């Protein structure tokens, strides 16, 4: 009862260009063979999968995932500093995402009015916006 | 004034690495050339440089910065339309990480005390939460 | 015929996840909704999404693709222009992994035979790739 | 040997705002600082500046690179294991790019005389020309 690459797709919404990819990097390779070749993805696929969902949520590159999955544990302390690590990312972008919302939504208000800008002058002002 | 690419560099705060790709790529090419090769920027390609600077800052891709970079003047909506759309897709971001470093909080207080995580058993745990 | 947004996503080659976001970030909604209170995407639906997935390919962002959409046309001049660019944008990258696939090759071949690889030395020695 | 944050950017060819992440991510800390509160890189400082360069451009990512500069040196056997998989990174990118760019190469001698590109007729043409050369 494995699955066929489109059904693979759809139970574990990747898409089928994301699994050729997958395959072909081979950090994700279909593990069934009927005869004549073929496909065919199995259950234990779809925990990888799933698995390599987990930590891209995290952050993580296929590069690290690999790494991670290709072990069974990966040692609390220095998996905590890895995943703490990503944390220090995503908290200097969430400070950075903060700051360009209110630097457009200042540019928006001062020149709303303009029916058009100078490109230069239009930069200067952006520019200006930071100390 | 003028700037040798790593006096350059170092005025707009990118690296001469850089310079020598926006060069390649044609985004932006020095004004004036030294005698024996050396490229020498010129005030106006710092303007150049600051606009590129400013506009990646909008979301607009390379090619659509560098057709805006090249009109003096533009219709006001093409900033307008754009940063509203960014501002939609920047919101979205906030929100989806918000709730990623929730969820390593979670992670932490339910592995912080083993020995080692096990990897599907983190999965499925993480995979939970979703 | 229509398709609830787990269809749709097989019929137009992306995911849900995509789907909700396209959703979220107004780039593309559906055109309908069943009686259930479901998406319910309509062929014109399916068409924007080629549209989106189109123009993705080539280098725009998610902004300038909803205008370019709603433009309907665009000037072809202005066009090609930014697609040559983008063309050189990608010679450069297409070029660069070159460089970055020879120089991984002759690194891996020299510290082939060492028990361990130290980190410092590898990369003193990749520097010293010039 | 010792570095003040700009002449440390201008060595290794970053800039001062990527030297200041790397200080916020623990990826890259100045070993020592001047009485006053600068930063003061040290040679030491300037080996892992390199080695974080040297692992960039070959297309790691910066969580990699921390595993990677936290431990001296790899067993071979594993290094090349993580090597051999970035290098199929690198040969997926530059076949996928080739295909982008004969993509492109359709589009403009499609559209090449024409003054306007109509936007749904494009989409067609792209998706054909993708799917026809499968």
């Amino acid at each position: 009862l494995a699955w066929l690459i489109s059904e693979f797709a759809s139970v574990g919404d990747v898409t089928v260009r994301a699994l050729r990819y997958y395959d072909k990097i081979n950090l994700l390779k279909p593990s069934d063979y009927t005869e004549g070749g073929h496909r065919l993805y199995t259950k234990d696929d779809l925990y990888v999968l799933q698995q390599i969902q987990s930590f891209k949520h995290l952050g993580f590159s296929l590069g690290e995932i690999q790494n991670i999955i290709l072990q069974r544990d990966i040692e609390t302390e220095v998996f905590l500093r890895q995943m703490h690590f990503q944390r220090e990312v995503l908290l200097a972008e969430q400070e950075r995402i903060a700051k360009v919302l209110s630097h457009m939504d200042e540019m928006t208000k001062k020149f709303q009015k303009e029916e058009r800008v100078n490109v230069a002058l239009f930069s200067s002002f952006l520019q200006t916006f930071i100390w």
